[PDB]
């Protein structure tokens, strides 16, 4: 996240990371919901590469025990079938993964609460991005969580010309855009957090930035439309 503040420790707890095994130790990569005890939400490409991957819930400091991390293994991964690698702009960027145990639930992991089917925000409706990423283009991951407040900018405007034109569709939200704020690389995966009714939803989940940098002015952060794909999430845990 770049423009972002640090979380609290206990604000976001459907948030995990998502982690590879790189030599002996393991490297924080992408982030995710947590939406059943078994069940993580996060980004087709996240896992494009086949590598071993653990989830950390719980998590707020990557590179220091903070007392409240659980960590389960990845058994199962099932990417939306339309997903295609080669063209993100496409959509379909959502991935579901299957943990190899449920995790307990306490204040610090939570089920992430999912948007009605079909539900469009207004402009300007008011969300955070969280997670581990870039904390400038081309910078290095940020130690502790990060939180950003990135307004939606709807369809209409996101798809004009100034903006992504026809690159975003509109199974995604864009959120920002004000050369400030941003989700950056290792972002990826993770939560766009709406304010609804009283209640943070999950949104979107972050997708991709501007090849020109992270902060670009009039390019928004790209997020998968979570509420574009809720009668697939229930068909894929319903049987599995
Ligand atoms: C450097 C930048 N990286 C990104 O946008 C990557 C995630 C990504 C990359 C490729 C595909 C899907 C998702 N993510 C990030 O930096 C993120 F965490 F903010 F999302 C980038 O290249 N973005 C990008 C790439 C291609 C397109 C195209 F789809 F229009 F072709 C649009 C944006
Ligand atoms: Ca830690």
């Amino acid at each position: 996240v770049v423009g972002g503040t640090e979380a609290q420790r206990n604000s976001w707890p459907s948030q995990i990371s998502l982690q590879y095994r790189s030599g002996s130790s393991w490297a924080h990569t992408c982030g995710g919901t947590l939406i059943r005890q078994n069940w993580v939400m996060t980004a087709a490409h996240c896992v494009d590469r086949e590598l071993t991957f653990r989830v950390v819930v719980g998590e707020h400091n990557l590179n220091q025990n903070n007392g409240t991390e659980q960590y389960v293994g990845v058994q199962k991964i099932v990417v939306h079938p339309y997903w295609n690698t080669d063209d993100v702009a496409a959509g379909y960027d959502i991935a579901l993964l299957r943990l190899a145990q449920s995790v307990t639930l306490n204040s610090y992991v939570q089920l992430g609460v999912l948007p009605r089917a079909g539900t469009i925000l207004a402009n300007n409706s008011p969300c955070y991005i969280t997670g581990w990423g870039l904390t400038r283009t081309n910078g290095q991951l940020a130690q502790t969580l990060q939180q950003a407040y990135l307004p939606t900018v709807d369809y209409a405007i996101c798809s004009s010309s100034s903006y992504w034109g026809s690159t975003v569709k509109n199974s995604m939200v864009c959120a920002g855009g004000d050369g400030v704020r941003s989700g950056c690389q290792g972002d990826s995966g993770g939560p766009l957090h709406c304010l609804v009714n009283g209640q943070y939803a999950v949104h979107g989940v972050t997708s991709f930035v501007s090849r020109l940098g992270c902060n670009v002015t009039r390019k928004p952060t790209v997020f998968t439309r979570v509420s574009a794909y809720i009668s697939w999430i229930n068909n894929v845990i319903a049987s599995n």
